[PDB]
């Protein structure tokens, strides 16, 4: 679930997700990720979730 | 100055670049966007920086 989410970033950044189907995934994934207890996890989907949504 | 950061965001998560190199440049980019007074980029690169270092 790690590869995850640099797959939705780097499809995002190539144009060819948009913001609200990316964020939909991301908020899925840090929904998994904060169930698990993976504090490694929580902030990446965190970070990803930060790009995606302002810049 | 908004392209760069996500051109090496991109470039390392395609995994061809560097940790060492996409971490250099992004804060020569920080250091050129907080000399520079948009705080809209400041966390862009921010962002990106904390991605790569860590992440
Ligand atoms: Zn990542
Ligand atoms: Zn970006």
């Amino acid at each position: 679930l790690k590869g995850v989410v640099d797959t939705v970033l780097l499809y995002y950044l190539k144009g060819e997700v948009s913001k609200e189907a990316a964020v939909a995934i991301l908020e899925k994934i840090l929904k998994v990720a904060k169930a698990l207890g993976d504090e490694e996890l929580i902030k990446h989907a965190s970070l990803a979730i930060e790009h995606v949504k302002m810049d």
